[PDB]
């Protein structure tokens, strides 16, 4: 009832009493963990108000003044607009608590210590895709600050029925098109085939090439979505020189400095927000590990061991490894020779660390999970390896949705 | 009742049934899961039976007769003589068996493609420390075999009352010494300080440098344990060397070829064996990685990173990663150049596929432990982490116990 997670290479104990106030299941049980399963397993009038509740006591807990006539008159108002709506209305202040405490929660994310530093742009008057347009291309200026970047989601309106449900249908603001080849082989991005083809569908011309900025689709009110082009004055991108190897700018490589994930769910209060992008910055390691890396990506590790000359014929020569600390010296080269906001593998780990004994100290606990907070490199040299931790679900939240291709009742 | 685990790099999916026969529990429940806690949570007479009844009904089976008459005939002679002693005796046969598949079992265990090729050396005649000493002399000369190593696994007779126990009081057969020094740094190998001034409390005269192989303490029947130093022709050492940088021998490294794991408990059919060492052979990344750079181990990335002419200076140099990456060429490279067995992570993991895909198949499941199998470096580029894997607990098992020294109820 109150646990204990310990680091074992500092020898530090931390008890967890947060998990108490954990609501929602885990996947696992007690024959059974499930810790590794990627993606584990309309609302009512009735359902809705102990939400709105649950939710309403901790945001006037956090104002202190949990309990004083403010709070049971918003209490009784809100109870009375779900009375005559079966849905409700957050107001201004609590939008923007509970949008930053759905980060807060997110378990997965190793760069929490950011979390009450995060810009919340209103979108809830939005009506048409133009308007979203306007909204995400306002985000992304923002949020970019001339490669000084700033922590940003915006927020648009509420799912109501269930068919007029506003969604990016993008998985991020800014990817790279994917495109399939006459010998099956795949130029760009492998991971965005489906969706590079999907916008061709309802019109893109593509300029068939690897680090092609794809269009947005975007769905207003359940309306079927339209394509609109960012500005590319808007998309920052960095190439990718080595601070050593001259030939690794023939490689040609180039990201964008901007991550912003659009296609999560944000549910406060009971109330779901199924479109809300949401933009930091980047460990290294995503793009120059996972990103470039992964077999079913953009896959160099075969380029950039090439030149560097290196024994391919042998699995122990760990020429694979060796290659794979170059790329990511020159993301990180790349990005900060040019002044993009850009956080290493070691650091963030470090500062994670720093935020779980905040947490611990002043709420309680922190829930976090192992298999996605340790890096996908360098994985036991960095603190977080030995650092023990709780997984759990607290609310607000960021949750998986379906691909709106897939659900889209169509016409 | 019937789960699913995929790959998300090749699609694959298995359905594991093999976790409907599960028995014990993981620590993780409905709301909380604790997939990364390191260690998670006398027998009488009226529990052993179905203990006993159920690992004779799989070993029948297994067998291709379950429910003959001989396991009929098997079931009431345990049963009797449970009745009897309150305990009973294992077969040669049943006992081969149970070790085999306790290791089948190890779900935090990577190389388990070989789980049925184990040697194993019943030892459950011995009855002082000096023949102990004897079967392990016999033991690791066996699995050393002149470095082509073999799997091997000797067992001590199983604990009775409680008070009369066989225990190995090293963490491994083969350890080097570890001592604290005057200006509270350390010589050796820290992990094994308290062992190391725990021998020379008993009377070991220690050799203070770095890789002195500590003395066995061997308890036999309960009584007070004994030191026995190993014959220095029977512990094979690799000194490690670079294929390129020449300074490395300078560093002066070398480990031992053999890890040989005795301090487990060995549970068989309701039965507990708390003396069972076990041995194989080494992934490479458990020396550079882990014994060579954890930080409380012997910490050598300062060195090897000031060797290279490394930036230092700034974390984000990767200069941690870099200085990883060659070390654990080194380790290969050495025990190869040698024709000592060892196994690099890329070459292991892929096995662990290779291996998952036949007990899915043949076995309806296979427990794995994503926490342990991804090894501490070069994980993503590695093919398991990329592979959803369910943990649960089936036995025959190997489990944890404590250390001696801290429940001997001594004189
Ligand atoms: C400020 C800089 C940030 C850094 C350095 C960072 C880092 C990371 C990383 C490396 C991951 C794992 C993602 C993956 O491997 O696919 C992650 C996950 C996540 N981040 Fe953070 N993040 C940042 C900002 C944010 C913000 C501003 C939000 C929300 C407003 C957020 C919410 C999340 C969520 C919900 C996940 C889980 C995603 C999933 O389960 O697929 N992050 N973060
Ligand atoms: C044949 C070569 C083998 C290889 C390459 C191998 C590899 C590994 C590795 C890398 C680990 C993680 C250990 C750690 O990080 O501390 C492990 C764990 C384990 N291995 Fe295997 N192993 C081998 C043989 C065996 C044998 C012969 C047995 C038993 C008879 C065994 C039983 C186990 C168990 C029970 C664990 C879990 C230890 C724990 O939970 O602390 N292994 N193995
Ligand atoms: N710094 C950041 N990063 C970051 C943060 C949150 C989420 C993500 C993206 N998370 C994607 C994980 C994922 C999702 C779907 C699939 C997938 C692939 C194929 C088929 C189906 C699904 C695979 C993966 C990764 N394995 C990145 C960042 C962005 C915004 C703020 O901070
Ligand atoms: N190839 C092999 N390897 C291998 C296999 C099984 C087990 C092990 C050793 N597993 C030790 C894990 C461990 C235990 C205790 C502590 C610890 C440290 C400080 C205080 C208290 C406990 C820390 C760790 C590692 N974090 C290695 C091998 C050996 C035999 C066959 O195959
Ligand atoms: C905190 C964490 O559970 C702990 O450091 C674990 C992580 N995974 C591991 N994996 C292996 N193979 N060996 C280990 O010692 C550990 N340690
Ligand atoms: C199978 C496994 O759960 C899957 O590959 C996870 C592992 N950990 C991860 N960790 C991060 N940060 N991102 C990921 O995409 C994944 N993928
Ligand atoms: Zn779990």
């Amino acid at each position: 009832r109150f646990l204990k997670v310990k680091n074992w290479e500092t020898d530090v104990v931390l008890t967890d009493t947060l998990h108490l106030k954990s609501t929602l299941e885990t996947g696992c049980t007690e024959h059974i963990c499930m810790g590794s399963i990627m993606l584990p397993s309309v609302a009512t009038k009735d359902q809705l108000f102990p939400l709105a509740k649950e939710f309403l006591d901790q945001y006037y807990s956090s104002i202190k003044r949990f309990g004083s006539k403010a709070h049971m008159d918003r209490l009784e108002e809100v109870n009375k607009e779900i009375e005559s709506t079966s849905t409700y209305q957050l107001k201004d202040t609590e939008l923007i608590y509970g949008a930053k405490h759905a980060w807060r929660n997110a378990s997965r994310c190793v760069g929490r210590i950011q979390w009450s530093k995060l810009q919340v742009f209103d979108a809830r008057d939005c009506t048409t895709a133009h308007g979203m347009f306007n909204y995400i291309c306002n985000h992304v200026k923002y949020a970019t600050n001339k490669g000084n970047l700033r922590s940003a989601i915006t927020i648009f309106p509420q799912r109501t029925d269930g068919k007029h449900d506003f969604r990016v249908w993008n998985s991020q603001l800014i990817r790279y098109a994917g495109y399939k080849q006459p010998d099956g082989s795949t130029l760009g991005d492998p991971a965005n085939v489906q969706f590079t083809e999907i916008c061709i569908q309802q019109g893109w011309k593509a300029p068939r090439g690897r680090f092609d900025v794809l269009p947005l689709l975007l769905q207003a009110n359940g309306n079927d979505p339209e394509l609109f082009q960012i500005p590319p004055e808007l998309v920052l991108e960095v190439p990718i020189r080595h601070p050593k190897f001259d030939w690794f700018k023939d490689l040609g490589l180039k990201w964008y400095g901007l991550p912003a994930v659009s296609n999560m769910l944000l549910e406060i209060g009971g109330l779901e927000f199924s479109a809300c992008p949401f933009s930091g910055w980047y460990m290294g390691t995503e793009i120059g590990v996972r990103d470039y890396c992964d077999n079913s990506r953009y896959n160099i590790l075969e380029e950039v061991a090439k030149k560097m000359d290196l024994d391919m014929r042998k699995t122990s020569s760990l020429w694979k490894d060796q290659a794979l600390v170059e790329i990511n010296i020159a993301v990180l080269y790349s990005f900060q020779s040019d002044k993009v906001t850009i956080v290493d593998h070691h650091s963030a780990t470090e500062s994670f660390i720093k935020h779980m004994e905040n947490e611990y100290r002043c709420r309680g606990g922190c829930p976090a999970d192992w298999v996605w907070i340790v890096p996908p490199m360098s994985g036991s040299i960095t603190p977080v390896f030995h650092q023990e931790m709780l997984n759990y679900r607290l609310t607000p939240s960021f949750e998986y949705q379906p691909d709106p291709w897939n659900t889209h009742v169509w016409k």
